[PDB]
């Protein structure tokens, strides 16, 4: 499903993502915009054979199991197809563990390059949260 901007912000806030680990809600909506264009079905293959899945492009080398990434881990204990659901519950729960491993939201390249140090609050403006 292709989320709306305010629709995704409301779903992320209900799942406890607002100010999670110090990252305001505008950071998560901004990252989802440039990682997947608010599309839960987004997939992208990396050079090393792994694939990014879902609204937040969670990588299969470490976090999910897609059955085709040799020598990879499944730290979120889920199949990568679960990250493509219209329900973003699995993607948010896995993202909570990713953002908590020490590097924060820098694990997402789009956030570091296109969201970090910007007016991330503008991504939730005009939304009834
Ligand atoms: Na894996």
């Amino acid at each position: 499903k292709v989320f709306g901007r305010c629709e995704l912000a409301a779903a992320m806030k209900r799942h406890g993502l607002d100010n999670y680990r110090g990252y305001s809600l505008g950071n998560w909506v901004c990252a989802a915009k440039f990682e997947s264009n608010f599309n839960t079905q987004a997939t992208n293959r990396n050079t090393d054979g792994s694939t990014d899945y879902g609204i937040l492009q969670i990588n299969s080398r470490w976090w999910c199991n897609d059955g085709r990434t040799p020598g990879s881990r499944n730290l979120c204990n889920i199949p990568c197809s679960a990250l493509l659901s219209s329900d973003i519950t699995a993607s948010v729960n896995c993202a909570k563990k990713i953002v908590s491993d020490g590097n924060g939201m820098n694990a997402w390249v789009a956030w570091r390059n296109r969201c970090k140090g910007t007016d991330v609050q503008a991504w939730i403006r005009g939304c009834r949260l």
